[PDB]
């Protein structure tokens, strides 16, 4: 489709069932939930779609942003922007459905859904990696990298989303999760170099399997696997998800190799997001 759609608030609550709260396996509508508002299943036009109901001129300002940043950035490895709806109580975005949800429900095959192959997440780290290099060509900092944000559409393709605090330098309002932020971003920083260190965090839980943060767990935080692996307390090995039957020593060691450079404690000594591209080929390369 070629233009972006207005829709009225009754319309996005009519083909939401009234914005019901309840998951989808339940009857529901809900498909995810955050700080930026919940994003809930539509019917509209006869195709499903994804409505992003926001939770007050500060909060219409970041909506004509977030259509300002969509309408500038669309590519394959972008999650695309349909329409919106301002002319009823709530603020609402609405965007193309992905019928396979986040990376991170699909890593721990949230709602029966068999696990991902090794190929298969290959393939996504490549197109996320493909994503976050159209960003920061068009100098965008998304600044929440994370395996939530990673969505998966009904051929698997990596789609980035969430650009709520996308900027197009040093903050007084520090913003993103804090298992994924860089020592810099933590500090106040604004760099497309902290999004490289998120995605280092994304590659650990692409092999791994594990969330990158998990109070019933040692250690807490999923990017100190990096030092247990270098003090040889443990190996790649020992970590690999047990939940694939096709990876292979050589390609989790690529991949976790590229992880281990975009981890680096001192932003310059990252590698760039066409970098990272070149080097997650190279895993895949014939
Ligand atoms: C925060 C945000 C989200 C979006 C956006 N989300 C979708 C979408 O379709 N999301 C999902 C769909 N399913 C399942 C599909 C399978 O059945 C259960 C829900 N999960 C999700 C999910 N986990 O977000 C499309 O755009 C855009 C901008 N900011």
């Amino acid at each position: 489709d070629t233009r972006f759609h207005s829709f009225s608030f009754y319309e996005l609550k009519n083909v939401t069932n009234n914005f019901d709260e309840r998951p989808i396996s339940v009857g529901g509508n809900k498909m995810g939930e955050g700080g930026f508002g919940v994003v809930y299943k539509g019917y509209v036009n006869n195709t499903t779609v994804a409505v992003k109901k926001l939770a007050t001129e500060e909060l219409k300002q970041q909506f004509d942003q977030e259509i300002k940043v969509m309408a500038k950035c669309q590519h394959e490895n972008l999650v695309e922007l349909l329409g919106f709806s301002s002319d009823g109580d709530d603020l609402c975005l609405v965007y193309v459905y992905m019928p396979n949800g986040s990376l991170l429900d699909r890593l721990s095959c949230l709602d029966g859904t068999p696990p991902l192959s090794w190929h298969m997440r290959c393939k996504i780290a490549q197109g996320a990696a493909n994503g976050i290099n159209f960003l920061h060509e068009n100098h965008h900092i998304h600044r929440d990298i994370k395996s939530a944000n990673i969505l998966l559409d009904e051929a698997f393709t990596a789609k980035i989303s969430d650009f709520g605090l996308a900027r197009a330098v040093m903050t007084s309002r520090i913003v993103g999760t804090t298992a994924y932020m860089a020592p810099e971003a933590l500090r106040g920083e604004i760099t497309p170099k902290s999004d490289i260190y998120s995605f280092g965090v994304v590659l650990l839980e692409i092999i791994t399997g594990l969330p990158a943060v998990d109070e019933h767990r040692e250690p807490q935080l999923l990017l100190d696997i990096k030092e247990e692996i270098e003090d040889e307390e443990k190996t790649i090995e020992d970590y690999i998800d047990k939940k694939m039957n096709d990876a292979d020593s050589t390609s989790v060691e690529a991949m976790y190799s590229v992880a281990s450079q975009c981890l680096h404690e001192k932003k310059n000594k990252r590698p760039d997001i066409k970098k990272v591209q070149q080097l997650l080929q190279e895993m895949t390369a014939s």
